[PDB]
């Protein structure tokens, strides 16, 4: 029996595509997030997250729905709220549907489109009193450092391109000495090389080797706790949680830490007619950020610099190397910029049976949120490097609040072989957010205790703002049988936001689905190792409402001038009128900030669905097997107001188009063997595929979408990039005269294909060389079972990846990106050469003569992969020895997650995940515990 | 079986003086705040406040104990803290203990010199699902208005004022017309009297006779709400409130509501040796607070102002009327600034009993609460009255925050004739507070949602702060009987606080309390009447620590200059050297705030006791009779220093003593009469002395705590004032020389008489007229039964006190305040006249010629009365109709608070109890139900 929206069915019963997940795995992944915690334990869910200590997560359901923000919606005890999940307890679990159909999330709301994922909390039993204390303690060890060179290889790399340039590499504005010479075979070849003492003439900073991925990158220990009392008897249950996890991140001074503590219980009168019940929440987490860019910057920074200047302070490219701030001081300085932040839940729903069979509800929610930080600046020096003196501090607050109401009536029949359930109700919502904000300048004492806002001395400012939304609807429900053979339930929701235009309240959202058996056909029973095989079939309409606040308001705003505007745009109000030329005393006016229309729509889509559920051989090889086609009809694009409309043209309208299409197929195979052993793979594979449909107007032309703002991405997937084909190196001297009336044409510099064939190194030769969805993706889960010992496995991957990688960039040229002499990747030291013809790597300039940093093939990696995402050993004391000590069920269990991977061989990097510039994945050790009363 | 601190003992065993308080009546009440809820109940605690919507009381424990902050600390489920009790749940409550004694409460700390007020909450019963709902919507009724003179008195007042000067009346700045002339026997008649149309030359405001206290007020509604479900098992326990609580004050535009929850459990596992429990509250009130001085700018306003101009703008003093602002302006631009405030408890006990009786116990509380408004400032235009057209919005925010741990643990035997139990456990504090702010100025539109803080133009600050606290501490008790004759208890709490000086860290607080019994001894026998009679004394030493926290650190501080100080003093450290003259780049340096002392101590109380416990006639009579002495030898005063030390010499030393000694003596009989009818009268009367031993330095010469500046406080009572004797008026001529050399003596002009006998109209004439500690407070509960029925009376009451009235020198005198021409009351129209001799009023001035504002005995009334605080009339529903509905008991009662007073005739006024200018007392009339499961 599981919940889908407000009531519950049988677990055989379903229609749309409800995937309910085995949440005895969620405790052992171990992990702070759960839905981070499933990853691939469902198909057609694409999770993709980092290694940041929060354990945030990027969440799709079916693949990509929609162009602008398309997070699901979480259902946690009825109450929805649709930002968390990283900060609530992950333990108090006890089933977690996901409501991936249209057809059966239909009845959740209009903002259902992107499917929505229903969890639910523990209860009391009956007649049990058991009590649990979980624990763990771990290792956080870093895994995918990138390769950088260091300082020989850096004058080796210099030398090269200045010897490819042809001017002497003796004359560089670096601490640098060379002895080479000229080989007889023309290539010139390095003799010696030669550093200086100190890094100016002034003798501040000396040189030295310094390691940076080694020295911003610790061991981070990551603790947890739990404990979990129970009750229950024939009137009345109660469930008490507690918890705490401690996490200290890879990288050097962030952090998370959370505590929680849960209370459900319920009461019910008088012969079951009266039933009061609630669940509550209480919150804390306390996490310090990693700052913008600091892995980027760990590559950037030049390995000559040192960490100590000659006294205590920081050292810094004082003069010549590049602008690149020291990354252990951009550690060191963000390291007391700690929020804190408070959460609550509620509910208190009541039940009442007037005569049998027929009940009602009324429940409330509740979710409170606060948000403090103080935010530090400080004054810094390395070198060149300067803050010019500034001290300043942002004590930050926000706000949040929702509160809904509901008032279901379920009915329920059973006469000769027919039963049904019809159930309505209304639906009220309300959000009120907030924030605002101080500042402070120019303090004295730099400590994070005495930069409060009344210790300073300097000018001020104030910020903040205020939201709102609101919601009320009406729905309903239907169930039929009529012979436990053919299953129908149809849907409708009426519903009307307040972000809805003036011309239209209220939207209507209507739904049919079906389904029948084959196994209680008396034509089948001849198969007699079959057992279950179940049609199903679903056409729902959802479509949701997540558009701007103002998009229907015409917006007027003061904008004074107060604030700042570099260039001297500053599209103020002002105006000194009596020619009085000073005094701040000037008369205010309004401009206008953009233009709404009154005709605006929710994101309305149209999903099908085909399912097959079967059954075999007493009860093993379970599994389905299901196809989908979803059309979202009306996209929001903001288009600006064209010409003679000015300033504030902005309008929101509603036309675009996209469809998806794809298979799941889930299946598991659970079976003891005469060894004795008991095995359980379960595993699953999706496909995806997607289009965008029509694109209004030159919106499709600049490419916010799709291509770089040179091909329509119409007809083409969404996100596709389009650009040259580099197919490798001029590597002979005929190749000026093979090749086509090219740029910049060298002994390096990677051809470009002819398309046109007419000589055409033009914009007249780019194709669709990269699109982001790919086939393929699969996941499976292993489990051992021998006597007293437990072993689970995973394996998660995908296959057909392509991948825009921009360390590649990094990597691969010495002069690509802006600034000059910056630090690379040691993949371009077997660069090109006369004396190594042998390599597709082209050949090191000191200047982009031919323009190498276009969009072309040679940044497309595959990036298919295989990993195991955790495998855990266990060992469960035998019973008589847990049975002296007055206790059920001990356990001592070990696991390591991420331990491997597996990749291609066209990829030449660290992580087939991420490639860029993100949080890295380190590799956890666990050694826990688990005691059972 | 009462708590006391963190056991509990058996009722009849108890030796301090712990008053438990029947909290059958509290909801009886029918109030928000508990405490406000007793207001005489218990004696020797005296509770004083308003009727402000929120309830705030201010509360005394044995009088007055401490020159500076002396709240008592409440205690609620093991957790404490010593701010709040007016928004939390005041229905959620099972016993209220309140240790008055400092034998009885050495052991809850350090922090108990002004006694501990235990509440604890509600519980699930051994197999009950009982479940309440109650009710009420009640009333608020004006009755304490003070009568003022309209327009045709003010003009008789004005006239009459200015013929006793004898300038013509007719050329006053005021629109008014004298019509008068000189009767025969000298004295001036005023024949006719005629106002103007207008009240200015351009006639703008009409006139009219407006009354101010009929245009503030109304009549407010007060509504109740509850909700409460029990549970409990012989395994576990539930409990489950609501709440709701809206009151709407008498006092337009001031409000309160409060919304409230709490969840209680426990759960014992294995044969009770392991039992985990909480407690969790959570509120959230909104309260829009009434301004500054209401009472009074309703008082000081002329009725000839009307409320409009002649368009829709509010009206004002146009011209030779005095700067008062219209109050109904100020309540209607007082009507957004509401405040939210949530707030959450918590508690987590885990107990576990090794062998047998012997128990552990681990606590944590925790206290969590927050605060957010926003606080709006408006232009305003009434005649003369205008604020320059300023605009701005502050957005404060505030956050507290405390944690505690503990971990008791007691043993319990029980040999031969002998019981005892030995406790010993530690304990942890922390309190972590906040706040800070922003401000925005010239605002363009004017409602509460355009002015935040983003829509601003002009000039903007932010402020902010940081406080803390810590505390450990170690303890101890003991309890023996031996016979159950010879009760004897010892305690021990060694504790140091984190703002104890440097000196010494730990402080030690010792206590011993013996009691014995005399109807268990053999020889008292033949006195069969009586039942029980138990002798008590108690020793015992405690001394709170609510010192500032800053005490002992001496603060330097920036303070560039950017804050204002008028007068030019400016403290500053900015001082521009190279003679820029311009620039805002100036250096800084720090000033001195105050300077500490090492040697900081607490404020340690030494308090002794005895008391007789009586109890007769087969269980009736019952009642105490009790008699203490407190010391305090250590109080804080910050002195200034002495010259030379220049700025920041505030030292803060501790010296000072007082000693109070009183009586209580309580007494209840309960007695069924054979009239079918059962009564019960509870009552109680104490006795109040208080005595400054002794004050160090010139601080008891300028009079911050006693007399006036003139006489040193040492020897009499705290906050006595000293002042002259006004005996009566110069009734006859001869009284200018029966006199001896008054200054000014007219036919008015109230004589002062001589003490030295020596023509002495000099400032040695004062004496100790006024001392507010008075005698014989007492109360009074009657409770009556008939059959079917339900009465509860109460009376409250205290003789021989004295008041410093200051609406009688507004309501007695033409010319005392300030600005001329204002409003008064109309007691002063049958004033002094050689037309009427027979007034003790004096005459009626323009100037004062005689200084009459001194203080004098003039100002002192008898401020003894005897008022009903509520009388509440039940009707139980019977058996048979109620248990037709399912339901246990059902009730419909009406009550009806405040009703009646009666004084003395020694009072002009309109309610002894606060006489001055503070929020009124309004009458309630509740007409509620109570619908019992």
């Amino acid at each position: 029996v599981v919940v889908t929206g407000y009531t519950t069915q049988r677990k055989a019963d379903l229609t749309g595509a409800v995937s309910v997940v085995k949440v005895d795995e969620i405790q052992k992944q171990g992990e702070n997030n759960p839905v981070k915690a499933l990853q691939g334990r469902v198909p057609g869910m694409n999770i993709t997250a980092d290694g940041n200590p929060s354990g945030s997560a990027t969440v799709r359901i079916r693949g990509i729905g929609t162009l602008n923000n398309n997070d699901p919606l979480y259902i946690i005890d009825g109450v929805p709220t649709k930002a968390g999940m990283h900060e609530l307890n992950g333990n108090d679990i006890e089933s977690i549907q996901v409501l991936k159909d249209a057809a059966s999330a239909s009845i959740y709301g209009s903002r259902a489109a992107n499917g929505v994922i229903i969890i639910t909390t523990k209860q009391g039993k009956k007649g049990q009193i058991k009590i649990n204390f979980d624990a763990s303690v771990s290792a956080s060890m870093y895994q995918s450092k990138m390769n950088v060179l260091n300082t020989e290889q850096y004058g080796r790399a210099m030398w090269q391109a200045y010897v490819n340039d042809g001017e002497n590499p003796n004359g560089n504005a670096l601490g640098y000495a060379y002895n080479w010479g000229y080989n007889a075979d023309g290539n010139p070849v390095l003799y010696g090389m030669t550093l200086s003492k100190y890094l100016d003439s002034k003798n501040t900073m000396p040189v030295a080797d310094t390691d940076w991925f080694d020295e911003i990158t610790r061991t981070g220990v990551i603790q947890q706790y739990n404990l979990s009392v129970s009750n229950g008897s024939e009137k009345g249950s109660s469930f008490f949680s507690l918890g705490y996890y401690k996490n200290l991140g890879v990288i050097k001074d962030t952090d998370f830490d959370r505590f929680s503590a849960r209370m459900n219980s319920d009461y019910k009168l008088i012969d079951d007619i009266l039933t009061i019940g609630q669940h509550f929440t209480l919150n804390r987490t306390s996490e310090v950020q990693a700052p913008g860019g600091i892995i980027e910057t760990a590559l950037d920074i030049p390995s000559a610099i040192p960490v100590y200047a000659s006294d205590g302070s920081w050292g810094g490219p004082v003069g010549g190397w590049p602008d690149r701030r020291n990354p252990r001081a951009v550690l060191e300085y963000n390291k007391d910029n700690r929020y804190t932040y408070w959460r609550m839940f509620g509910d208190a729903y009541v039940n009442l049976t007037p005569f049998k069979g027929f009940n009602l509800r009324s429940t409330f929610g509740l979710d409170y949120a606060n948000k403090q930080a103080r935010y530090f600046t400080y004054p810094y020096q390395e070198g060149t490097q300067t803050n010019n003196g500034k001290s300043a501090v942002e004590a930050k607050q926000e706000h949040w609040t929702k509160w809904m109401w509901n008032a279901i009536a379920t009915y329920q029949l059973e006469v000769g072989k027919h039963r049904g359930d019809v159930m309505i109700g209304m639906e009220l919502n309300r959000e009120d957010d907030s924030h605002f904000s101080g500042y402070k300048e120019d303090f004295s004492i730099l400590t994070p205790d005495y930069m409060w806002p009344d210790a300073g001395s300097g000018t001020a400012q104030a910020y903040g703002a205020g939201e709102g939304y609101s919601l009320v609807s009406f729905f309903g429900k239907m169930n039929y049988s009529y012979a436990d053979r053919y299953l129908l339930s149809l849907t409708l929701r009426r519903d009307g936001s307040s972000r809805f235009g003036k011309n239209h309240r209220y939207a209507t959202f209507p739904s049919v689905s079906l389904g029948w058996r084959i196994t209680q056909e008396n034509f089948m029973k001849e198969l007699t190792w079959l057992d279950d095989l179940k049609l199903r079939a679903s056409w729902g309409q959802t479509g949701n409402q997540e558009i701007s606040n103002l998009a229907r308001y015409t917006i007027y705003a003061p904008n004074y001038g107060t604030t700042d505007s570099f260039g001297g745009q500053s599209y103020g109000t002002a105006y000194d009128i009596t020619g009085s030329n000073g005094g701040g005393v000037l008369p205010s006016g309004f401009k206008r900030n953009q233009i709404g229309n009154d005709n605006i729509k929710w994101e309305t889509t149209t999903q099908t669905n085909v399912g097959i559920d079967f059954s075999l051989f007493k009860q093993s090889l379970y599994g389905s097997l299901e196809y989908y086609y979803k059309k979202a009809t009306d996209i929001l694009t903001e288009m600006a107001g064209v010409g003679v409309l000015g300033e504030g043209g902005s309008r929101w309208i509603n036309s675009g188009a996209m469809k998806n299409q794809g298979f799941e197929f889930n299946l598991g195979y659970r079976n003891k063997t005469a060894f004795g052993l008991t095995y359980d793979l379960n595993g699953n594979i999706s496909t995806y595929r997607n289009e965008i449909l029509e694109l209004p107007e030159t919106v499709a032309a600049n490419g916010k979408f799709g291509g770089n703002g040179v091909k329509s991405v119409v007809g083409h997937t969404y996100g596709a990039q389009v650009g040259y084909i580099a197919d490798g190196i001029f590597k002979s001297q005929d190749e000026v005269d093979n090749h086509a009336t090219q740029e910049g044409a060298a002994v390096g510099r990677i051809r470009y294909r002819d398309i046109d064939h007419n000589g055409v190194i033009d914009e007249r030769d780019q194709n669709w060389i990269y699109d982001p969805t790919p086939s393929f993706s699969y996941g499976l889960n292993i489990y051992l079972e021998y006597k007293n010992f437990d072993l689970t496995m995973f394996w998660q991957g995908v296959q057909g990846v392509d991948i825009i990688s921009d360390v590649k960039k990094k990597s691969d040229f010495w002069s690509a990106s802006n600034v000059g002499f910056l630090n690379k990747g040691t993949r371009l030291l077997n660069a090109w050469s006369p004396t190594n013809p042998n390599s597709d790597i082209p050949a090191l300039t000191r200047s982009d003569t031919n323009n190498e940093q276009r969009v072309s093939t040679y940044f497309v990696e595959n990036g298919s992969f295989l990993k195991l995402r955790n495998i855990q050993l266990g060992y469960t004391v035998p019973a008589v020895i847990s049975k002296k000590m007055r206790m059920d069920r001990l356990r001592f269990y070990c696991s390591a997650q991420n331990l491997l991977t597996i990749k291609s061989k066209n990829f030449t990097g660290e992580d087939p995940e991420n490639p860029n510039f993100s949080y890295p994945i380190p590799v956890n050790i666990t050694f826990g515990l688990n005691i059972g009363f």
